[PDB]
Order: structure tokens, then C-alpha cells, then sequence
């Protein structure tokens, strides 16, 4: 199903037109649309404690416990309607520990021979993430500078929601998807610029 089609946005204006037509049809209840806005003003609030407890959500702190509830409530009405790429920017530690102060070189550059490790390491493996994962419809300047670039192809049915409606922040598009999201790291790349590394994920439906 990953060789088929999917949609890949690089219209600002198409997308968020797009976006907000879905964001409309998804009725969200009060209660989630306040949780969403919640998760976009300090995502990590909510994601570092679910990282901590591998999704128990009997781990999490009670107020963070029940914004989880509801954002997973959120999801029971927010799918994609079409297979559609998704984009998301990351630091270095998303690579983890053994690679966050070696992939770049001083001068910001990808450290090759670092990269080939780390190819080694994820390229063609299951990569879980217990946090949720906010991407973007379209590769905007809301990444610029960003090391790392992750393209998901998302299946048509997947859970995903354009979020960026309620969101505290303006103009970047986003796309939240489910935490506990599994995906293929199909291929790892250096880009042109040699200063960013392009991920490409095949997100489990």
C-alpha cells in the first residue's frame, strides 16, 4: 500500500484550505478541542511523561492523564480521508543519546561517516513513539534549520487530525498523529545542502 499514491502538499494556501475543511468536519467536542490546545501549547508537557511510562497512562499525573483521554478521544473522529505525505522537523536527539552530539560537525554539516551508523542503526527497522507526533502538511519554513526531516506516507483511514485550527501557534499547518505510532524507516538520506538528514517513514495503519 506504500507504492501507491499519496498526496504531497507544497501549496501553503491549498493545504490550509484543505486542512480546515477537515478540521470542520470532525465535530470535536469541546472538551477535546481544549485538550488539543492544550498538548500545542507545551507538547512536551504531555509527551515526556508518556515517553517516561511507555504509554501506561496509570503512570501519568491525573490532570495529564485525562488530557491524554481526550485527545485519544479526539482521534475516535479525526482520519485522513486520502493517502497523504506527512513532514516533520527534529533536533539531533531524536536520533538518541549515542548520536545527538556526533551527527553534526561544527560547522553544521551532516557528519558522514556518523550518518552511516546511524543508517545502520534505524534504515529498514520499527521505530515506536509513545509520545503523539505533530507533523505539517506542507515542508514549511516552520523547519528551517532543522537537522533532521521526516516525510510519513499516512494511508488513507489512518488516524491523523489537522489540528491547526485551535492551535496556540499560526501558520504551520499542522497534522497531530496518534501517540504510540508505529512506523518503517524506509530509507535514510543526507540531503543536497548536506546539512539535513530526510527520513522516510511508512506509518503503520
Amino acid at each position: 500500500p506504500y507504492a501507491d499514491s499519496f498526496k504531497e502538499f507544497t501549496n501553503i494556501d491549498e493545504a490550509r484550505a484543505w486542512g480546515d475543511k477537515q478540521f470542520a468536519k470532525y465535530k470535536l467536542s469541546s472538551s477535546e478541542k481544549n485538550a488539543l490546545t492544550i498538548y500545542t501549547r507545551n507538547a512536551a508537557r504531555i509527551n515526556g511523561p508518556l515517553r517516561a511510562n511507555q504509554g501506561n497512562t496509570n503512570g501519568l499525573p491525573a490532570d495529564i492523564r485525562k488530557e491524554v483521554e481526550q485527545i485519544d478521544k479526539s482521534f475516535t473522529k479525526m482520519q485522513t480521508p486520502e493517502n497523504i505525505i506527512l513532514f516533520r522537523g527534529d533536533d539531533p536527539g531524536y536520533l538518541g543519546p549515542d548520536f545527538e552530539n556526533t551527527i553534526l560537525n561544527r560547522d553544521g554539516t551532516i557528519n558522514k561517516a556518523v550518518f552511516e551508523q546511524v543508517k545502520l542503526r534505524f534504515k529498514g527497522k520499527d521505530r515506536k513513539e509513545y509520545g503523539y507526533i505533530s507533523t505539517s502538511l506542507v515542508n514549511g519554513s516552520a523547519f528551517a534549520g532543522r537537522p533532521i526531516i521526516t516525510k510519513f506516507k499516512v494511508l488513507d483511514g489512518s488516524k491523523a487530525g489537522y489540528i491547526e485550527p485551535i492551535s496556540t501557534f499560526k501558520g504551520q499547518l499542522e497534522v497531530l498523529l496518534p501517540r504510540s505510532s508505529t512506523y518503517t524507516i524506509s530509507d535514510m538520506q543526507i540531503a543536497p545542502n548536506n546539512k539535513q538528514i530526510i527520513i522516510t517513514a511508512l506509518l503503520k495503519r
